[PDB]
């Protein structure tokens, strides 16, 4: 039911919902090194899904957002995409955030499904939806949000009430 | 084998040699849709495999043999590397010359192994290793090259010497 700036986009999988545990998983971080989910034990983390942060113009509310959250205490933002590090290490959107940092998915493509973000089809086919999911210290579901529509502005709010 | 500062990294699949036809193959180009090696059929083509094109040190020697290739009859120059298209767009070596071509290989990782070109350990895991590949227009194998030091320039007067 995702479209992008009105046409329907197949995405897959399954995607979290509240209540619900995310299991561990490895991404890529912006010095090739390794990045575990459980790495940041005991910390409440944000999962900040975009097709791609690399699309240039930067946004505003898109920093906005990882701003006030990784402001949050013992939180991290993630910003998870399938750019590689070399373009996720540009993203205006958490530069000079400290608790904000970006990971990418270039060589785990399998976990766009695992977390029901796969895009399917389009030329977007092989990125990943757009998508917001809060998890506690124990990795528990807070809150989760699969934007019906790409170029739509997330329900940052409410991902933000159920933090504090 | 090949290798990287010294540090020897594994590449997967049968690296193509001369005597040996390259089969079809289908990329994405930087308006996201799908570019076919077939696309150019009875051209020439001049493979121009990076681990990164967005490393964000871009060589004047990079720019200059994708314009002196693209610059012989019948000859179509394809940069290829697992950078997303709104990356492969920053790239110093494609932008302003006609037959040379940026095309992303994150929708098809499997061509990784297909032209020999899969690094699966190191920090590199899931890259293509620098490599130049030369076909004729019956897409026949005239010289290939796997660069044994990534941090090495390819033997670009090689590549050309066969097209000229």
């Amino acid at each position: 039911t995702v479209t992008l700036a009105g046409n329907p986009i197949e995405v897959g999988g399954h995607f979290p919902q509240v209540g619900e545990i995310v299991e561990n998983f490895i991404l890529v971080g912006n010095d090739l090194a390794d990045v575990a989910l459980n790495d940041f034990a005991s910390k409440r983390k944000v999962l900040n899904i975009f097709p791609s942060i690399d699309t240039g113009v930067c946004a505003t509310s898109v920093r906005k957002f990882n701003q006030q959250a990784a402001k949050l205490s013992n939180t991290i933002v993630l910003c998870i995409s399938a750019d590689l590090p070399f373009a996720q290490a540009r993203f205006c959107g958490a530069e000079g955030i400290e608790n904000a940092k970006t990971v990418s998915t270039f060589r785990n493509h399998a976990l766009h499904s695992q977390l029901g973000v796969d895009i399917q089809t389009g030329p977007l086919a092989g990125l990943t939806s757009r998508a917001v999911i809060v998890l506690d210290e124990q990795n528990n579901v807070l809150h989760s949000q699969l934007v019906e529509e790409i170029k739509e502005e997330p329900n940052y709010e409410a991902a933000l009430a159920v933090l504090a």
